[PDB]
């Protein structure tokens, strides 16, 4: 069962309905609501990675992608500039962002009913393989965010499952970097798409609220 | 007034709602209906270029932004991979994309109730000066797009308004050069972003469609 292999490898898993209510009921005590609120998400493009947004999406109403390949928001700090002119009169921002991951009914980590997440696993062929393009520009970036990571991943007991983990690593220190140069609070994790009739999961890595200044207001974790 | 302004440098601009029912049509000769449609965007993720979106929301039901900073579709051929997997059973794709502009209630380019587009226009002053970066990726490819441009730009008699005329011509290219390498119907041209109280505009430059081989089919143009 899918079930087992998830709570085996990431034993504090919650699905995405326990996902949004831990999250919604926890940022309401701060003046988080559903049409004041922008949820920017930075998530892989793929389909799988939909439903977290449209379960985060029922509770709060405005949305934008800030996605790139793989999850990583590589549109900066430019980026984010447009971002926050997305965000309502007197509103603020909650930024879900995220690696992900497929595992399959035959509980089979890197896969969903093809590889999941495809980009990221491409890039990490490349970089380990490698260990031993305006056309392709983003791809070409999830390679370098994942050039540190090498060396894990070759040394990794099962690397469908420290790849993902490795892929948000490396995203949360961008998104770190990029908060820090420019209310919003930061839900990072490990996303975890599951086959469709069942609940899909999210890994919470990092719960927080900054504040427009920079410093981190609070920290759920 | 703006309409004059806009007439002036964009005698053939359609408004919003023209251009939509003017695709629209066309494309239901073509087996284009609102539930077997993939309706995707590349279009710069500034909040203003939202309307032209939510238009053409409303005749095709889901919808997959592909955009990056300018209106640059740089998830490139593996984000293009992923925008294929929303396509429908047995659907077809539409993609818009384009270059967009801020046109004032004072009848100025380049600007609109800040600079629009903000992302063009500092890749404008950049690449012009020196005529004579994980954390911003992006913005940096935007750079180096228009970096053929610059002669251009200095050139031009005025800049607001040939910038987004560069920008949708290396945009064309590069959107041609991805599908090329991948049924898809393409929109392509200039967006004309006008005061609130007021219909923006599109310069239609490209209507075509393609085919799974890689041939235009056809060309509305
Ligand atoms: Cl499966
Ligand atoms: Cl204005
Ligand atoms: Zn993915
Ligand atoms: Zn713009």
């Amino acid at each position: 069962v899918t079930l087992t292999a998830v709570k085996k490898a990431f034993p504090d898993a919650l699905t995405n309905a326990e996902l949004v209510a831990m999250v919604s009921k926890r940022l309401s005590q701060f003046g988080y609501h559903k049409y004041n609120t922008l949820l920017a998400t930075s998530l892989c493009r793929d389909e799988v990675t939909r439903p977290l947004e449209q379960d985060f999406g029922e509770v709060y109403g405005k949305h934008f992608t800030m996605g790139g390949l793989a999850g990583f928001p590589f549109g900066g700090l430019t980026g984010f500039g447009a971002m926050a002119g997305h965000i309502p009169d007197g509103g603020s921002c909650l930024l879900i962002y995220g690696s992900h991951v497929g595992v399959s009914w035959e509980g089979k980590w890197g896969t969903v009913a093809g590889a999941c997440c495809g980009s990221a696993v491409a890039a990490a062929q490349a970089v380990t393989q490698a260990y031993q393009d305006p056309l392709d520009a983003q791809q070409g970036y999830v390679r370098d965010m994942l050039r540190p990571y090498a060396a894990t991943l070759s040394e990794a007991e099962d690397v469908m499952v420290t790849l993902p983990v490795s892929v948000y690593d490396a995203q949360q220190k961008l998104v770190t970097r990029i908060l820090d140069e420019g209310q919003i609070a930061v839900v990072g994790g490990i996303q975890i798409n599951t086959p469709k009739e069942m609940s899909d999961f999210f890994v919470v890595r990092r719960f927080c609220i900054r504040d427009s200044s920079g410093n981190m207001v609070e920290n759920f974790m």
